């Protein structure tokens, strides 16, 4: 029914937290996306307070570079990002943006709820 779908998969490390997404092209056709700046998403970890624990785009610098993405019919955009400290036990809620726009497409961004043990 949605053209494109988000998934967020949060994975506990010894190290670390992993968070794999992949960005889904669902419909028959290809779909453009287009970018101002070299920076294709963002993510942030929020605690059960809501207050930000991680933020990918923290300490990184993106180029101001405009990008055309096409998404064929069936494909997916594949990215991932570590967060390098494993926090306390509690659940934790991951929101990825992505940060390319489709025409006549709402921005894509998906949560997920996660628990440190």
């Amino acid at each position: 029914n949605q053209e494109v779908v988000l998934s967020i998969d949060a994975i506990q490390e010894p190290e670390q937290i992993k968070f794999n997404m992949s960005l889904k092209n669902q419909s028959e056709r290809a779909i453009e996306f287009q970018f101002s700046t070299g920076q294709k998403f963002e993510l942030v970890v929020y605690d059960s307070e809501h207050k930000e624990r991680y933020r990918y785009s923290k300490e990184k610098m993106f180029t101001q570079a405009f990008q055309n993405l096409t998404l064929e019919s069936g494909e997916t955009y594949d990215f991932s990002d570590v967060w390098k400290e494993v926090p306390e036990p509690g659940t934790y809620e991951v929101k990825v943006t992505f940060k390319g726009r489709a025409e006549n497409l709402k921005q894509v961004q998906a949560v997920q709820q996660f628990e440190v043990k």
